[PDB]
């Protein structure tokens, strides 16, 4: 659903009638035809409206996601893997990788078609999608990772799903550094809040299962920075558990007191989790408390 | 007309495209005027929705990563934020002088809803927390009321609505328009919320309005609201919200005799083993504080 459209729904929800418009200096006939699809609209002119019918920042800024032919292909594509439809998949697929090869260069364009081809290839039993395809894409979406000094969500994205798909080493330093740039601003959306949760739970997990004390340092530090709101009381448990951790790394707290941590805990995560879920948080938690044993020789 | 300024915006932007070795070429090749771009990042120009939304796609740049420069603030904003500091750092005198020139501005500026509603914002908190207001009950209820008003006749709510109605509970110079929560909550609910500060508003309103409930011992409201919380959609790692769905099913499926007092007392005790992982002691106290208020209600229903 487009956003004249949507501004339209509210103005109207509203009872605001256009002269209201004319009268804030934003010309009620540019506006019509904003909705209507036969002109644009300066992002000053929306800033207005926005003010006059009392919308939210976040709510003005949620509905400027744009809507292209990559946009709308991969929504098509996600809808049809996510649905068993493999014919349908396959088909978006290859349209739209003779469309990218084809058209103008965008990054946007470039993470879908590498999404496309790892969706595929992960959840399709009867894929044409190639290892090397995969591997081509991948390693031209990292060198530009490698070169950039810049970061956004999109590309945290991009390195949890080349995990998941598993066809070359994950690239740990860039990790770090592509969580430094994102992070240094405040994480205001829910979905990349679940993006980077997920990250650096699966990071920490992984860095205590190497035994590699100087990398699980590092994380730890990095976890120690990662800011999380007070009712956000999922991220509280794991920053208790890095912790925890810290505190047994460096002799501060003994077994002992892991263990007393680890009852508590598994009694309580009874109250917010599935028990499949709870099976497997226990089993990463198991998992944790032997690389430990084992780090502490 | 008035002013909007952007040069944050293409600050941001000029930011991450030349940090991710970006081009101006690939901004034309993508049909964005390159010209025009640079003319708006200089300050010459005003940007097209349809040019920023190409430019996100350019970039890879998902819009929300933007918000705070997507929305310069107006004078109304800007306004309303150097009052709040003023207050929060209880200096009534800036607080006295700040909702005294809005209100000025107010009056001689064009029709806005979000003007109407930082003007009945600092009317309330000036009455709440400046013991030497000049601000009045009547002014306060006047402005309410068309506020009411127009949220009465309107069939679109969107968050700021939400905002509005737990501040007139605050203020709490008319009774609280119950009927009209359930319509917001309803209506805003309709579409997923995206953004943490929206999410933070609702869940807060509707935690109050179960506990006010649950106290009350009104029946047929805590039933009403009970329905209401059960629909109330919910993230996997939202574990505070899970938890809160919990209690109020408990408190239904007791209420509607599925079960009885004795798994109430099951229930909390694990909730109080649990809590000491998750809040800071003042936090514990307070939220063991609601469980037995409600433990209260419960039981006073119940015999």
């Amino acid at each position: 659903r487009p956003l004249g459209e949507e501004i339209e729904r509210i103005r109207k929800g509203k009872n605001i009638p256009l002269r209201v418009f004319d009268e804030n200096g934003v010309s009620s006939r540019s506006y019509q035809r904003f909705v209507q699809g036969n002109s644009e609209l300066r992002i000053s002119d929306l800033a207005i409206i926005v003010e006059i019918l009392s919308i939210s920042p976040m709510e003005m800024t949620e509905k400027l996601t744009p809507m292209s032919k990559t946009v709308l292909a991969k929504e098509q594509f996600n809808q049809a893997i996510f649905s068993k439809n493999f014919q349908e998949s396959s088909r978006i697929v290859a349209d739209y990788r003779a469309y990218y090869e084809k058209s103008s260069f965008a990054l946007g364009k470039q993470e879908v078609m590498y999404s496309m081809l790892a969706l595929e290839y992960l959840f399709n039993p009867q894929t044409v999608v190639t290892k090397e395809e995969i591997i081509a894409l991948e390693n031209q979406i990292l060198e530009r990772l490698i070169n950039a000094d810049v970061y956004t969500i999109f590309n945290l994205k991009f390195l949890a799903l080349q995990k998941n798909v598993g066809l070359q080493p994950f690239p740990t330093s860039l990790l770090f550094r592509v969580l430094q740039s994102v992070n240094e601003r405040e994480i205001i959306d829910i979905r990349s809040l679940e993006i980077i949760e997920q990250v650096i739970i699966d990071f920490l997990f992984a860095a205590i299962v190497s035994q590699n004390v100087p990398h699980i340092l590092h994380v730890l530090s990095m976890f120690k920075e990662y800011e999380v709101g007070e009712n956000n009381w999922r991220m509280i448990l794991w920053k208790k558990i890095a912790e925890k951790i810290e505190m047994i790394l460096t002799n501060e707290e003994i077994f002992a007191d892991w263990s007393i941590f680890k009852e508590q805990i598994l009694l309580s995560i009874t109250l917010f989790l599935p028990k499949a879920k709870q099976e497997f948080f226990a089993g990463q938690l198991e998992k944790i408390e032997d690389s430990l044993k084992e780090i502490k020789e």
